[PDB]
Parts: structure tokens; sequence; C-alpha cells
């Protein structure tokens, strides 16, 4: 009766999922949500994961920390480790050449390895699981970037089992994705996919072609820094200037303003993917001032416009390293929570000169889905 679950651990946002009776649940979690913010928050009394880590940065952003799957597996001294450092408002200290972060918890100063970081977020995953199939959960398949070396490899099984996890296997990002679909079990011939993934931090496109089941990677492309959070970096500046010629004030250089601004604009730019128009709406923003307001989907678009054509690049790129005619291309799959701005599936269908993208999974729930599947294959006969 023991079932193994999927993991996806994100950069920005993890999910977990199930194979079970037929079909594969993903977990809702404590706030009812089916993805949870990689978010550890160390306090005085408690430590919290996802979600109410992420709601309580703006109060505690020393000692809130997100973004270890940019230190996994790395150095202190990597130049993308010191650069990402400039913008993190946690303490990131070296130890054996070895990035740890610094924070207090419970009065105390502590440190951390990237993988305990990670750790932390798979134990909530493990048991958000366990509340929901009654029973305990000791396998996983975990998945990571296309890109990731075998240290980063490493480095995400030992987060696991740290966890309390036996890891069944450590799977790529596109690959599940692909296994989501059923990709690999459509009989005899090899087909090419096109995997197009934008998430909260990171722009992956990967080429695969498959054969008889079998993998292979012919091409990655994207960047590292261009995901949803850059989306509502833009929000964020379009607000501050509204907030200066409704109110009078820059707030340019008050971080908790910035931060509660931050999160609105990451609700606002969700309810724009199935609606045309949000409201903004926070109370005592700046030196008690409210601000409530509103934007259109289409003032959205202009905003971010450039940062969305240049996701058609990589694409261009990786089908040219593939050796690949965009027509060669048997399946587009939307992967990442980003690929449901609607604007975003227009210009990939346009680019694909209307070709139907594969979408019917919800996109930030794809990985964990074919995680999912991948790991009752494996704890099948
Ligand atoms: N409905 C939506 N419309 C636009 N963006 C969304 C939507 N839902 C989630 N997102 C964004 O998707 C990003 C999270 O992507 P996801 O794939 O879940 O995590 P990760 O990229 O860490 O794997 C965040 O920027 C989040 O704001
Ligand atoms: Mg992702």
């Amino acid at each position: 009766m023991e079932l193994a679950v999927g993991i996806d651990l994100g950069t920005t946002y993890s999910c977990v999922g199930v194979f079970q009776q037929g079909r594969v649940e993903i977990l809702a979690n404590d706030q009812g949500n089916r993805t949870t913010p990689s978010y550890v928050a160390f306090t005085d009394t408690e430590r919290l994961v996802g979600d109410a880590a992420k709601s309580q940065a703006a109060l505690n952003p020393h000692n809130t920390v997100f973004d270890a799957k940019r230190l996994i597996g790395r150095k202190f001294a990597d130049t993308t480790v010191q650069s990402d450092m400039k913008h993190w408002p946690f303490r990131v200290v070296s130890e054996g050449g070895k990035p740890k972060v610094r924070v207090c918890y419970r009065g105390e100063d502590k440190t951390f390895y990237p993988e305990e970081i990670s750790s932390m977020v798979l134990s909530k995953m493990k048991e958000t699981a366990e509340a929901y199939l009654g029973q305990p959960v000791k396998h996983a398949v975990i998945t990571v970037p296309a890109y990731f070396n075998d240290s980063q490899r490493q480095a995400t099984k030992d987060a696991g089992a740290i966890a309390g996890l036996n890891v069944l296997r450590i799977i790529n990002e596109p690959t599940a994705a692909a296994i989501a679909y059923g990709l690999d079990r459509r009989g005899a011939g090899e087909r090419n996919v096109l995997i197009f993934d934008l998430g909260g931090g990171t722009f992956d496109v990967s080429v695969l072609s498959i054969d008889a089941g079998v993998f292979e990677v012919k091409a990655t492309a994207g960047d590292t820094h261009l995901g949803g959070e850059d989306f509502d970096n833009r929000l964020v500046n379009h607000f501050m200037e509204e907030f200066r010629r409704k109110h009078g004030k820059d707030l340019s250089g008050n971080k908790r303003a910035l931060r509660r601004l931050r999160t609105a604009c990451e609700r606002a730019k969700r309810t724009l993917s199935s609606s045309t128009q949000a409201t903004l709406e926070i109370d005592s923003l700046f030196e008690g001032v409210d601000f409530y307001t509103s934007i259109t989907r289409a003032r959205f678009e202009e905003l971010c416009s450039d940062l969305f054509r240049s996701t058609l690049e990589p694409v261009e790129k990786a089908l040219r390293d593939a050796k690949l005619d965009k027509a060669q291309i048997h399946d587009v799959v939307l992967v990442g929570g980003s690929t449901r701005i609607p604007k975003v599936q227009k210009l990939l269908q346009d680019f694909f000169n209307g070709k139907e993208l594969n979408k019917s999974i919800n996109p930030d729930e794809a990985v964990a889905y074919g995680a999912a599947v991948q790991a009752a294959v494996l704890m099948g006969d």
C-alpha cells in the first residue's frame, strides 16, 4: 500500500504529486495552494516554510531564506554566487569554500548549507503528502534542471536524504514534463519535443528526442535570470511611479514598502492571467498612506513586452543547436507558472505558426506530475 511521491524542488515554487487510483493528484498545502514557495523563515519561536515564510519576508527580511537552488552544489567563490549575493537580504558566508546562509533563529546565530535549506522544503512536501494520504511517505523522485551537473545532482539527492526521503531517482525537469503528457508512450517512432519552461526565476528551453522510451536532450537554451519575478518587478516600478503621482512620495528607499508592493504585484499579475483587469490594494503602504488602484491586462503586457519577446531567441537558438526546423517539433509543452500568461502563449504559438500547445496540465504542476508518474513506475514490478 506504500505510495512514492514526485517532488518539483523549484527555484521559486515547489510542488508535490502522487500517482493514485488511476490519476495523478497534486497536493494542496497549509494554505490550500498547489504550489509552495521555496522559502524558509527563522523567527524567535518558529521555523516557517512556504507561504507563511514568504508573507513575513517584508517584516523579517534578514532571516527569511530563498533561492537556495542557486547555491546548491556551488562554491562560494563562483562568480554567479558572488553576483546573486548582492541581491539577497540574507547573509551568505564561506565555510571551507562552500556557501552557507547565516541567520538568527530563536535569538541564536546559525549557519545552514543550501542542502539543509532545501531539505526543509522537501520535508514540508513529504509531510504535505502524508497528511493527504494518511500514511508515511518514504520514497520520492526529485527533479532538477537539465543543465545541473553531478555535484548539483548529488547535493539535491542529499537534501532528500536529510529530509528522510529515499530518493528513487533524480530526473530532469523537461523529461518529467514530457512524461506528464505521456509523450514517451506513443508507440514506435522518434518524436522531437520542445519544452518551454518560464518559471518564477528561470527560463529553460529544452529540445528532447524520444525513441522507444529513451530520452536524449538535444539542446538547451534560456536565461537563469528571467522569470515571473522580473514581471513582478516591472509591475513594482509601474506602481511606485503611480504612488508618486497619486500620493506625492518616492518609496524606493523603503525596503518594507517595496516588499509589500511586490506581494500585491504578484497577486495582480496572477489575476491578469484570467481577467482583463486587476485591483491592487495595500493598507498603510508608506507613512500610513493606503494604496488602492487597478491595472489592465493590456497595460501589464506593455510593461513586460520586451521581456516576453526575448523568450523567442532561446527557442530559436535551441532549435539551431538541435539542428531542427520548428515544423519538425512534434510537441511543444508549456511548463512554468509564467506560461499561464495569455500573451506568452500567443507569442509562442504565433512563433510556431499556430501550432497547438500542450497546456492541459497546469504548467506550474507539470514537472511534479511527471515525477509522480515516474515514481510510480520505479515502485512497480
Ligand atoms: N496564473 C498565473 N499567471 C501568471 N503567473 C503565474 C501564475 N501562477 C503562478 N505564476 C508565476 O509562476 C512563477 C512560479 O513558477 P513555478 O513554475 O511554479 O515555479 P518555479 O519556476 O520555481 O519552478 C511565479 O513567478 C508565479 O508568480
Ligand atoms: Mg520550475
